[PDB]
């Protein structure tokens, strides 16, 4: 619905540390 | 780089509970 978007990869932190454990 | 600066233990709200899990 929104219009002139683009596409990249957010960065969640909590990702990193999960997957670290 | 920063003038005045103090050291303290900031605390991550995660790592108590990820350590827990
Ligand atoms: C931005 O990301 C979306 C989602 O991946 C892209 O939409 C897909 O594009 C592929 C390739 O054309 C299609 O096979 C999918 O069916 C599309 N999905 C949807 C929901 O439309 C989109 O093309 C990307 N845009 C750019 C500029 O990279
Ligand atoms: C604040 O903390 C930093 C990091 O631990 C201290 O810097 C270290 O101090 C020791 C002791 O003098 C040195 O051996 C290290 O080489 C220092 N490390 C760095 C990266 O500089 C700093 O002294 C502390 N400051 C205060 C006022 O407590
Ligand atoms: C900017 O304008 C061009 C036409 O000159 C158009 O193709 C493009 O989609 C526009 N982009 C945005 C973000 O408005
Ligand atoms: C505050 O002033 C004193 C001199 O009166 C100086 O020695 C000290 O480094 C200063 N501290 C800061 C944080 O500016």
């Amino acid at each position: 619905v929104v219009i002139g978007i683009v596409n990249n990869t957010v960065y969640d932190p909590l990702q990193p540390e999960l997957d670290s454990f």
